[PDB]
């Protein structure tokens, strides 16, 4: 069956990656290598140009991604060469640069060797390549919550933060044949972080608040024809609302909407006063104003909408099926403000596509 | 099937209802006295008690509603002796009146004969009771555009609007036997409205906004063990967002946002601005400020949230199963500062329930 479900994968991929790089003539020769190399070795290699396309279509099949009009100018990085571990440190030092471009993000993908008998080759640690450590002990909280186990792990590997609420979590990745993942800390130069400031309120800067320019998730796997590349960290830019609305707001992350009230001088008492919505709604826009003056890339919920809207209609225009989850989808600040919450989205998973996988500790 | 469909339901709900009012004794005899009566008449007629708890069970089990604590505290009122279109009348002023109560709003439900064989023997055409007039011509919109195809429809039939954006629509139904509905002009000595302004915005008068204070559902079918009451006008209090967030905002109903911007001394140029988000809080402030100064009932959506945080616990603790759509029970305006947008719930439909049902016209 694992062999079978293989080649089932690898036809179906080739077949429509092929007829989209107007290679329909080739796909049948290709075919026949593929299937002789699964016979020989239990598995086939990708080509480069199959590799990049499938990166771009598991893009384009996110159906919670609200981002992916940009589908196909996603950069994708070739890295299934790397042996050892400083090859992987390297490169994804190399993937934080390049993605970061001085703050005018690349939406960028590194690709390392995939899972060969459901075996890692190289398995990351990391949620997200750049992330806030989170501890938390004697009923004492500081930084991210969210990181709490992976920041628990590393310290028992070693590290140590500085305890701050934005401590750095170093790079953490296990290597194939060793029995302990190693770290290494990020340089601070490779670090793009932006102080969270607000337009007309000077008081916001009280606050102390910032967030990293670059979301770089690293826990998913990317799955093409039949492969499975468990390592394949991917950045695109934020959008405003990830930062103002979630990390900084919800009541297991940051749970700063209190002080936000405080410093734009509105009470916290009464749910009738909407206090939580209005200290929303200026934090996201400290956020959004603060991203753009330091010229790190960011989009605003809206815009994002209205690029996704022509994401809807370049697939009609192709004529592929468009999925979507309406749930992840809307966003959530003023979700009814913008036109995907009115329509409905087919969540059917096409690959291919990102998948979660489970966390290598705990 | 049709019959048997009828005794089905029946025995489902009679077991369950009698059940939950302690009477499980009594369910055998009584389940003898129905099949009698469906195999003589066709059909049978519930008690007093049963078709209060089964209004209340389908008020309960509306997944799309965050208003379900209070299911138990409905007000059933039994008009299934109505037989003239004078008494139809009679009775929805009737039910305006006590549901509106002086603004401290009681949810009312009020019964009419159910349908016989799909025959509806009062077929109501409004959408709400208490609703606006929506007008559109020669690239002229006036009122609320949601209620175009009804206003068409009482024009053609008579009624004149005074074409304001606030018209009040008449009552308009039909009575099994005739061929046309009849409308009355509702007394606007039975209407509250509600002006908008701003705590302390005083600008916010000049947009001369208004709403009706209770919306009364009249345009739903309420199935009961195998019943079908096409005609069960019922209501509770608004959530602030309803008005605020949606009536008020919509592009495609009354629009103000842009309006709103301008009154609170912002621009509407820039999404990144998130000046869209900033007119909906404070519209929405205005909102529940207006009601709560009038002394007419409303909710905020925390508060909304937080109630049906005490349903959800309460379902548990009775053994009951909670069904709800999420996709509704988020309120539009900061939907992940409230509990309902962190967990998933099972949309599986169960009856007794409210209906959508084909309009009459058009
Ligand atoms: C270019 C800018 C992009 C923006 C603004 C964007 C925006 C978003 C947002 C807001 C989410 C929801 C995340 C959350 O709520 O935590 C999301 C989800 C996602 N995006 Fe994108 N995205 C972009 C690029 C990309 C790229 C380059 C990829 C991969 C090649 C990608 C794949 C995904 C996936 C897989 C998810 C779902 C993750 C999950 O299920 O947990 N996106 N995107
Ligand atoms: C007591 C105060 C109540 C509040 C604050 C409340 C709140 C809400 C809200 C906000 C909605 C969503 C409506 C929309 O977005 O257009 C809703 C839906 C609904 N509510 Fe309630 N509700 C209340 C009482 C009731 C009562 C008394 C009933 C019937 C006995 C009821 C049955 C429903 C139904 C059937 C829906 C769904 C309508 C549809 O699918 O279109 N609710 N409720
Ligand atoms: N357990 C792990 N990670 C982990 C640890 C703690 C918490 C979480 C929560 O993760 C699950 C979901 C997944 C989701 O992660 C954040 C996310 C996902 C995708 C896009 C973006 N935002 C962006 N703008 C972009 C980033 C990249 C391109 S665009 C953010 C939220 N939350 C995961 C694993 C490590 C290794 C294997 S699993
Ligand atoms: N076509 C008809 N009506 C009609 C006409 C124009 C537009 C619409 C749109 O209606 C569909 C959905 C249905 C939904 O209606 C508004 C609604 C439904 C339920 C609760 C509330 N809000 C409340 N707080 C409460 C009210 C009562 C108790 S709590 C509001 C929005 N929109 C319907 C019909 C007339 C007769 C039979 S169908
Ligand atoms: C339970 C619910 O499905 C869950 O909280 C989802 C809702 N929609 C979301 N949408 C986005 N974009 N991100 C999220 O983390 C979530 N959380
Ligand atoms: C398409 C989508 O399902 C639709 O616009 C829904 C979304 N959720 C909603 N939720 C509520 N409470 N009311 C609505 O009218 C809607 N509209
Ligand atoms: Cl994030
Ligand atoms: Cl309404």
């Amino acid at each position: 069956e694992e062999k079978e479900i293989l080649w089932n994968e690898a036809k179906a991929f080739i077949a429509a990656c092929y007829q989209e790089l107007g290679k329909a003539a080739e796909v049948k020769d290709r075919l026949a290598d593929i299937k002789s190399e699964i016979d020989l070795t239990g598995s086939y290699v990708h080509t480069k140009e199959e590799l990049e396309h499938g990166a771009k279509m598991a893009w384009r099949n996110s159906n919670r991604c609200i981002g992916r009009l940009f589908w196909n100018s996603l950069n994708v990085i070739d890295r299934r060469d790397v042996r050892t571990k400083e090859e992987v440190r390297d490169a994804l030092f190399h993937h934080i640069e390049t993605a970061t471009n001085n703050g005018k993000i690349r939406p960028t993908i590194t690709i390392f060797p995939p899972e060969e008998k459901g075996e890692k080759q190289v398995e990351i640690w990391n949620h997200q390549l750049i992330r806030y450590a989170g501890y938390e002990s004697d009923g004492e909280r500081i930084g991210d919550p969210a990181s709490c186990s992976l920041t628990a792990a590393c310290e028992e590997l070693g590290w140590r933060g500085e305890r701050t609420d934005f401590d750095l979590l170093p790079l953490i990745f296990r290597m194939k044949g060793d029995e302990q993942p190693v770290w290494y800390e990020l340089p601070r130069s490779l670090v793009i972080e932006v102080p969270i400031t607000h337009p007309d309120i000077e008081a916001f800067s009280d606050l102390e608040l910032k967030w990293y320019g670059v979301p770089i998730i690293s826990d998913m796997k990317l799955e093409v024809g039949g492969i499975h590349y468990n390592a394949a960290p991917f950045n695109g830019w934020y959008m405003g609302t990830e930062i103002g609305a979630r990390n900084l707001a919800d009541e297991k992350r940051y749970d700063k909407l209190k002080k936000v009230a405080s410093v734009i001088g509105i009470a916290a008492d009464y749910n009738t006063d909407l206090w939580k919505d209005q200290a929303l709604v200026e934090l996201n826009k400290a956020v959004l104003h603060s991203y753009k003056k330091q010229g790190v890339s960011i989009v605003d919920h809206h815009t994002a909408a209205s690029q996704f809207k022509r994401f809807e209609e370049q697939a009609e225009e192709a004529g592929r099926k468009l999925t979507g989850d309406w749930t992840w989808l809307i966003p959530p600040i003023s979700p009814a403000a913008t036109h995907i919450f009115h329509r409905s989205y087919d969540n059917s998973i096409v690959k291919p596509n990102y998948f979660y996988q489970d966390k290598p500790y705990e």
